[PDB]
């Protein structure tokens, strides 16, 4: 996250970290069993972990589970980031408390000029890098097709969004990426792609989970 805030541990109850040795993408747990993540965040041999604020000290909250069985969308395409959504089941349930906690899925897509809740522990640097050890926050409002369609010509479909500020300054970055965009309480985004981080004209790109909670719930249901 560039230009956000520290969040404060365990306010944002519902994010994840996948681990593989090593943080590497964010994810958002959607009930005690079953994490949402990105697509391009695929990797075999995932630990999820639960209650995390400093990645690099336990702390106390943490729950790590092993993932059991990943699912990546049936039509994701890894060239140009459509379908960028991924289902992880854990092996055994978590302990669901007010510092774990699950995040709702959406009855209805977000509106532009929504203000939302977007939270990781990627890169805090539009050029360089510098990562965090604590989790970062940044509120941002989701922007207008027109807006995101002119931002990234040829390159926005149905099953993207941007969010974010044409000025830059503030949005997501490596490191963010499978983590919650949260707005009213549901989960409607997930953090997928850009040009840069907090570019002038290059908001952040998310995948529109409202589109996907008939997959979701049927997924869930069988597996
Ligand atoms: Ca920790």
């Amino acid at each position: 996250i560039v230009g956000g805030y520290t969040c404060g541990a365990n306010t944002v109850p519902y994010q994840v970290s996948l681990n593989s040795g090593y943080h590497f993408c964010g994810g958002s747990l959607i009930n005690s069993q079953w994490v949402v993540s990105a697509a391009h965040c695929y990797k075999s041999g995932i630990q999820v972990r639960l209650g995390e604020d400093n990645i690099n000290v336990v702390e106390g909250n943490e729950q790590f589970i092993s993932a059991s069985k990943s699912i990546v969308h049936p039509s994701y395409n890894s060239n140009t980031l459509n379908n960028d959504i991924m289902l992880i089941k854990l092996k055994s349930a978590a302990s669901l408390n007010s510092r774990v906690a699950s995040i709702s899925l959406p009855t209805s897509c977000a509106s532009a000029g929504t203000q939302c809740l977007i939270s990781g522990w990627g890169n805090t640097k539009s050029s360089g890098t510098s990562y965090p050890d604590v989790l970062k926050c940044l509120k941002a409002p989701i922007l207008s097709d027109s807006s995101c369609k002119s931002a990234y010509p040829g390159q926005i479909t149905s099953n993207m969004f941007c969010a974010g500020y044409l000025e830059g300054g503030k949005d997501s970055c490596q490191g963010d990426s499978g983590g919650p965009v949260v707005c009213s309480g549901k989960l409607q985004g997930i953090v997928s792609w850009g040009s840069g981080c907090a570019q002038k004209n290059k908001p952040g790109v998310y995948t529109k989970v409202c589109n996907y909670v008939s997959w979701i719930k049927q997924t869930i249901a069988s597996n």
